[PDB]
This record gives structure tokens, C-alpha cells and sequence, in this order.
């Protein structure tokens, strides 16, 4: 029993993260192979302009007390790749992956290439994530772990005016319509991650937590009018299907958890919880809730 | 900016996860130089849980009814010792991945970091705190026991806990590295009931001002209150009393913020009449009492 907000071990991640120092400006790389990726900004804009003017030995990179050597430089979309002359014996199975508004990934964060955190979150609607990040953690890394396999599918470049965080994959091509630049920028109107709050609804009841079970179904057509009403991103029959295996498990049928969900939004929870919460929890995805309570290792 | 709850980082540990077997059962072990400490309800079977008698099961074992596994590597077992409810399996080969660690015993209101396990193997991490009913909150399944809960502070690793038990209401029991319980606790299916539950109200007044930092000041208001006077309205919500010890605690947070300790402590007694009305802080709709006053300052200055 227990529901948490769990993040996947970090262990294959740590053994990447390097520090990367161009002039003033210091900040974290990941190291895979014999390349050190970091976000761009750390040669500051006209980044072709500013890189051309730059050697390898600009670029100090620092794998815990050891100094790697750069011998090459390249630049793709905003990350900067440097090649270095040492491949990284710590290196696990991975993949360079671009996630979906939803789905949910670990951040490790790390200041001056070391890791001082781990949290689980989710790539809101809005293509911002409700990080927490300070000075230093750029170039700090979101991913995923299938079997053996790390997919990375986030790197930190920077915090929004209202304390949210964008960045980019690991091909640097970033989340949401932001630029690597220090100017006017915001994260559109957020919504709720409908699928993901009926999963954590399908961990409540897994749980013993069933007082928001009711006798009633809904149509999609109904629930999606009342879900945009709530400022609830729209459920789409692959979502529906997605949760098939919880709604075979608890014996709730998606659309009758549906009909619950859209009670929940016209009445509130009336002083009561679900999982200890006051508020519809978003940030788990039906493959999350499936893995955790059905303990899958790594 | 930004205030989530956040776990160490969990590699240093990930490399002490072995898996024990003895008999049909099979829980997890902590791997360190050449020792396995694992919970010692290992050497039982289901039937000798209601009252086990460890010295007795233990004598009868030998070395080779232990079976440790690290990865796809069998490790040989050469000793066994029991100190209180750890089981302590000497091993042929110390751990190269061993961290540098300590063991250390924590107070309620302490938080740490779990890595839930599952034969030997690692599946997740989260932080939780150890209640003032001396139980955690935890995500624990059957096997995971022998999972254990960390702090990281520079290099050093602190194993605080070891998971042991699930109580009847779904919360968790175990132990400190040494094999003492926390808590009424004991390693049998007995009937056990955790002791009603309170709100650890230092690391509540903690999270307050992480949401001042923040630049959350809502629920500020232009009172004060005494000590004692806050506590008689705390414990009528069921909050843990506020000692002397934690307003000294709270200090570098409350000049930082320029909000005196009780200052803040009339600010709580009225969310807990008025509740949230609507609005939330750092995100939550609820009152947070999981990030003590040294996670705040760690997460909000390094
Ligand atoms: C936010 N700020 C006023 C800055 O000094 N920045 C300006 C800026 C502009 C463009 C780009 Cl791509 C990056 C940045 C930097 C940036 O966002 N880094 C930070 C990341 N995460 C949390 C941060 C908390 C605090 C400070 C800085 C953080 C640095
Ligand atoms: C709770 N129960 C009736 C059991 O199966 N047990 C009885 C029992 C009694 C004493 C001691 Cl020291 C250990 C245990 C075992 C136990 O608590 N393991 C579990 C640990 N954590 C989460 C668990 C979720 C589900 C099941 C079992 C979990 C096994
Ligand atoms: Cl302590």
C-alpha cells in the first residue's frame, strides 16, 4: 500500500553529469560516449557568431576531479556538443527521446556537475514544467527508464517570469514556443491533464480510497464539454483505451471513473481527500500508476 | 524558483542493492564492504511470524541456507550475526561500489530518501519523513522489505531506515541500521496498531516560509501569539506541540524572511481556522509537513 510520487533511480544519469565552463558562465553537460551536450547559452545573441570565435580549449569540462580535453565543438539547434578525447566508461544503454505534453519524467538535478536532487514531473499542456531549479542547475537532465534503458527527453536552459521552467530534447529543439534569450517571454494559459488525473483516481481506488465512486456513466462527447468547461485538456479515445488495463482491474469502467471526475469538478471534493490530497493530482500517467503498484524494477 | 518535494539522489545506494533468499523467502539486502544487512523475518516462514523465536531459527541456519545475490553474481555467505532485528550475513567479497556512509538514527519529523526494492533490484525513489506515530507513509509492496530510506550530505551516505512491516491502516514500520525499531514496534504478525497520527508542525512553519521565499505572502497576517498559546490552538488540530528547540530551529529562516517565528505561528493558527478558501500554497491545497527547515534552506539557497 502507498502512493507516491516516485521518481526512477538515478544511478545510470549521475555517472553522466559533468561540469562545463566557457568564460564566466558555468553550468552542467551530460556526457555520453565521447560527447559532452549542454545548453548553448553557456558561450554567452548569435550563437553561429559567438561560436565561431571559440576553441576547445574555451570550453573547461570537469568530470568530478578529472579535467576531460575538448577537441571538437558543433553546435545543433540549442545544445552544444562538445567531443572530447575520453569515451565514458560509466555510459548506460540510452536514447535521445521527445516526450508528449503528459507524460511524466525524473529530473536530476545538479549544480557545478553534481548532482544534489531527484524529482518526478510532467511536461505540462503549456510545454513548461513546474520544476525547482536555481542558478547553476542548466544543462540538468529529465528522463525515463525502460528495462535498462535511460531515454533522455529533457535538458534545463531557463525559468519563465512566473517560476516555471523550459528547456529543450536532447536535440535541442525546445518544449513550447521559447527562445534561449534573455526577453519578454511567457507560458500560455495551463490545463489539467485529464488522463492523468483519472489514472491517479484508478490508484485511489487500488488503494481502498472509493468515496467518489458513483452509480453513473457518461458519453465522451459529455465529458469532453464539461472538461473544457474546467480548463481539462479534451480525452480522446486513445486516452480511453490507455486505461484499459486499470478499468479491467478495479472493474470501473473509464467512463463511469468519467462520470466521477466530472462530479468531482462541479462539486469539489467537499472537505474530504484522495491519496492525501485536496486537489486532482496530474502529474502520474497510466504507465506510472501500472508500474508502481505492481512493483517493476530496474 | 520552484519548490517541489525532492529525494537525494539515489546511484550511491542503487549499488548496495543485493537479494537475500533464505528458504521460500526472499527480501532485499544492503550490501556494504563485506557485510548484507537485511530485516531478520528473512529466516522465518509465514507460519512462525505470530511468535518467532530468532535466536532458536537462527542457530539452526548455516551459511549456505543464505543465498546473496548482487546482480547475476552469487556471493558466498562465511558468517552470520544478529544484532536486534538486523540480520548481519558476512560475504568473500567487500563491495567496490561501497560509499563512503554512516548509520544514523533519526527523530520524528525527520525526512529521507527511500529506494523501493524488489528481488535485489531498484524501482523507484521518493522522500518521505518519519511521523511522530514513528511509522512512514511509504509505496511498499510484498518484497520490498529490506528497502532502505538515506540522507546524502556531501559525499556521505546516512542510512536511517530499513523497512521491516506494512501496518493494518497501509503505513510502514522499520528499523534504524543497528536493527532497532522505531517506534511500539515489533517484527511479528501480532496485532499492532500505529498510534494516532499529528501534524509535525515545525516542518509545516518550514514550508511557510519556503512559500515567503517564494514570494507567497497571502496568509501573512499582523498578529503574533505566545508560545504557549499557539500550542493550545495547534493541538486542537491535532498538531504536534512547538518547543523552544524548533523556534531556535526556525531562526535563520525567520531572519531571512524578516517574519518572526511566532510572527508565522499566528499565520498558521489562522489557516487552520480558515482553511485555504479557494487558494493554494507552493501548489498545495493542503497544509505540507514533509520538508523540515534544513530541506528548505538546502532547496532554497544550495
Ligand atoms: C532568470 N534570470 C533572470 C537569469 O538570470 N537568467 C536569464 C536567462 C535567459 C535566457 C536563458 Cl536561455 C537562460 C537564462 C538563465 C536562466 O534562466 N537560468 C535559470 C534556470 N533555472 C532557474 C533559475 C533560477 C534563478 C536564476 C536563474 C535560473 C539566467
Ligand atoms: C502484511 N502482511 C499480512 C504480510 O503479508 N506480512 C506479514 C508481516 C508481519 C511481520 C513482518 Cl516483520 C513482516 C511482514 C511482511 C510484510 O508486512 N510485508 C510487506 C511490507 N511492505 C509492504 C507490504 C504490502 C503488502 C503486503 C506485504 C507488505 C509480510
Ligand atoms: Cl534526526
Amino acid at each position: 500500500s502507498g502512493f507516491r510520487k516516485m521518481a526512477f533511480p538515478s544511478g545510470k544519469v549521475e555517472g553522466c553529469m559533468v561540469q562545463v565552463t566557457c568564460g564566466t558562465t558555468t553550468l552542467n553537460g551530460l556526457w555520453l560516449d565521447d560527447v559532452v551536450y549542454c545548453p548553448r547559452h553557456v558561450i554567452c545573441p548569435n550563437y553561429e557568431d559567438l561560436l565561431i570565435r571559440k576553441s576547445n580549449h574555451n570550453f573547461l569540462v570537469q568530470a568530478g576531479n578529472v579535467q576531460l580535453r575538448v577537441i571538437g565543438h558543433s553546435m545543433q539547434n540549442c545544445v552544444l556538443k562538445l567531443k572530447v578525447d575520453t569515451a565514458n566508461p560509466k555510459t548506460p544503454k540510452y536514447k535521445f527521446v521527445r516526450i508528449q505534453p503528459g507524460q511524466t519524467f525524473s529530473v536530476l538535478a545538479c549544480y557545478n556537475g553534481s548532482p544534489s536532487g531527484v524529482y518526478q514531473c510532467a511536461m505540462r499542456p503549456n510545454f513548461t514544467i513546474k520544476g525547482s531549479f536555481l542558478n547553476g542547475s542548466c544543462g540538468s537532465v529529465g528522463f525515463n527508464i525502460d528495462y535498462d534503458c535511460v531515454s533522455f527527453c529533457y535538458m534545463h536552459h531557463m525559468e519563465l517570469p512566473t517560476g516555471v521552467h523550459a528547456g529543450t530534447d536532447l536535440e535541442g529543439n525546445f518544449y513550447g514556443p521559447f527562445v534561449d534569450r534573455q526577453t519578454a517571454q511567457a507560458a500560455g494559459t495551463d490545463t489539467t491533464i485529464t488522463v492523468n488525473v483519472l489514472a491517479w483516481l484508478y490508484a485511489a481506488v487500488i488503494n481502498g480510497d472509493r468515496w467518489f465512486l458513483n452509480r453513473f456513466t457518461t458519453t465522451l462527447n459529455d465529458f469532453n464539454l464539461v472538461a473544457m468547461k474546467y480548463n481539462y485538456e479534451p480525452l480522446t479515445q486513445d486516452h480511453v483505451d490507455i486505461l484499459g488495463p486499470l478499468s479491467a482491474q478495479t472493474g470501473i469502467a473509464v467512463l463511469d471513473m468519467c462520470a466521477s471526475l466530472k462530479e468531482l469538478l462541479q462539486n469539489g471534493m467537499n472537505g474530504r481527500t484522495i491519496l492525501g490530497s485536496a486537489l486532482l493530482e496530474d502529474e502520474f500517467t497510466p504507465f506510472d500508476v501500472v508500474r508502481q503498484c505492481s512493483g517493476v524494477t530496474f
